[PDB]
């Protein structure tokens, strides 16, 4: 199967006991999309919606902060999306209660003959891209270990659970990972953007794909070598965005004596054996039968951590909070 191909996520949305046009908190219109702009009031079914402004852009839809006091999120895509409503639905249900912070909840969904709209929580401080950004324009240049190691070991637990949920979010990376009051309060950290994700409970068992991404640099391991896939994907998506961390730039896989390993001679790179470890393990996975514990994976990053950075990582959120106030500032 092509887990992306629309023909197939038609197929499936189709043919659920419950599907999405069955929800209570789904809404279907017969007209076209409406306008929707920044600082604009709009009708979004029985209630009336200010949008405030933009907050991103991302591959395929604009994500705008709205209001009707509590402030919330819409966003809007052309053709559809359902698919991601759908996902979002099956993640919260599947998820234990204490898990579902890590994620973006989905209120509603307004479905209209050209596109849709998906109403959720909003994540006030910005992508972890550009949070790698703003350390671009400082002295720092890179973010520190202490928040780096925090951060990782946050998303190798994110995609545990997300994995335990039978689900494969299929586009993990920085611009797709949100910093919240939360992380004000790596607690605020939150992983989103279900759009591409794969359901596994909708194929049988032991179901393996071959497809690959459109771009050679955003192709796993398997996909570089047509061999099969299905939860490494997101191991690679996590190894890469860990990659983007440490030296802002995209992971570019190089293969070894058999062995994958991210390029770049990892000059001014501390914890050097740890970083090789972990991306040993992330980047040769054995088979779909064989992947590598995520548990595991963040004990190894706990103990640096708490050799080292316990004691100084709050100066660091510290820093980081500065930054992305100014950021949000302007
Ligand atoms: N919950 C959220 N809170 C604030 N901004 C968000 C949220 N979700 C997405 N965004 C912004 O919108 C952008 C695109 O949304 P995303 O879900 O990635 O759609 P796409 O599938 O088009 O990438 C993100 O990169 C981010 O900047
Ligand atoms: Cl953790
Ligand atoms: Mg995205
Ligand atoms: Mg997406």
């Amino acid at each position: 199967p092509n887990p992306w191909d629309d023909k197939l996520i038609f197929k499936l949305l189709s043919g659920l006991s419950k599907p999405v046009s069955s929800y209570p908190n789904t809404f279907e219109w017969q007209c076209k999309l409406p306008a929707i702009k920044p600082k604009t009031e709009f009708q979004l079914g029985s209630k009336l919606v200010y949008v405030h402004h933009l907050l991103g852009e991302g591959a395929f839809a604009q994500v705008y902060e709205a209001t009707q006091k509590q402030k919330f999120v819409l966003k809007v895509q052309k053709p559809a999306n359902p698919w991601e409503f759908y996902i979002g639905t099956q993640l919260m249900e599947r998820l234990k209660p204490s898990m579902q912070h890590m994620f973006m909840k989905f209120y509603s969904a307004h479905l209209f003959q050209n596109g849709s709209v998906l109403v959720g929580e909003l994540y006030s401080y910005g992508t972890l891209l550009n949070a790698i950004n703003l350390y671009k324009n400082t002295p720092e240049k890179v973010m520190p270990q202490g928040l780096v190691i925090s951060f990782a070991m946050r998303m190798l637990y994110m995609i545990e659970q997300v994995h335990d949920c039978e689900i494969i979010h299929g586009d993990i990376k920085p611009d797709n990972f949100i910093l919240g009051n939360g992380f004000l309060e790596s607690a605020g950290l939150a992983l989103i953007d279900l759009g591409q994700s794969i359901d596994m409970k909708l194929f049988p068992k032991g179901t393996i794909f071959t497809a690959k991404c459109e771009t050679s640099g955003f192709q796993c391991v398997e996909m570089l070598s047509n061999k099969p896939w299905n939860y490494q994907i997101d191991y690679f998506g996590v190894a890469a965005t860990v990659y983007c961390m440490l030296f802002g730039t995209y992971m570019k896989v190089k293969n070894e004596g058999g062995e994958c390993k991210p390029e770049g001679l990892f000059r001014r790179l501390p914890h050097l054996d740890m970083w090789n470890e972990f991306f040993h393990v992330m980047l040769n996975i054995p088979d779909c039968h064989h992947l590598p514990s995520l548990d595991l994976l963040r004990q190894k990053l706990k103990k640096v951590f708490q050799q080292h950075y316990t004691n100084k990582i709050r100066a660091l959120r510290n820093r980081l909070i500065v930054l992305l106030l100014e950021c949000k500032r302007s």
